[PDB]
C-alpha cells in the first residue's frame, strides 16, 4: 500500500517476481526498484514489498509472476495510479 506521486506518461523501470503460494509466501513481489529518481526519490523501496496490486485493484488470485503484462498496461493507459502491496516484513526503521 503505497501512493506514488506522478508517473503516468513518464517512464518507469520496475519488475515483478514470484515463488510459490502455500503459506505466508507466494504473492508476487516487485523484483527490484531501479532506484533511479522515481521510486528511488520515494525512499529505499524493497523487492519483497509485495507490489502486486494497484489502486482498489488486487491481483491476488493473479500472481502470474507476470502481472506486469497488465500492470504495465496501467500507467501506460487506462487504470488509476496507486500501487498497492500486501505488506511484507521489511526493515523499515521509521525512515
Amino acid at each position: 500500500t503505497v501512493t506514488l506521486n506522478m508517473e503516468r506518461h513518464h517512464f518507469l523501470g520496475i519488475s515483478i517476481v514470484g515463488q510459490s503460494n502455500d503459506r505466508g509466501d507466494g504473492g508476487i513481489y516487485i523484483g527490484s526498484i531501479m532506484k533511479g529518481g522515481a521510486v528511488a526519490a520515494d525512499g529505499r523501496i524493497e523487492p519483497g514489498d509485495m507490489l502486486l496490486q494497484v489502486n482498489d485493484v488486487n491481483f491476488e488470485n493473479m500472481s502470474n509472476d507476470d502481472a506486469v503484462r497488465v500492470l504495465r498496461e496501467i500507467v501506460s493507459q487506462t487504470g488509476p495510479i496507486s500501487l498497492t502491496v500486501a505488506k511484507a516484513w521489511d526493515p523499515t526503521p521509521r525512515s
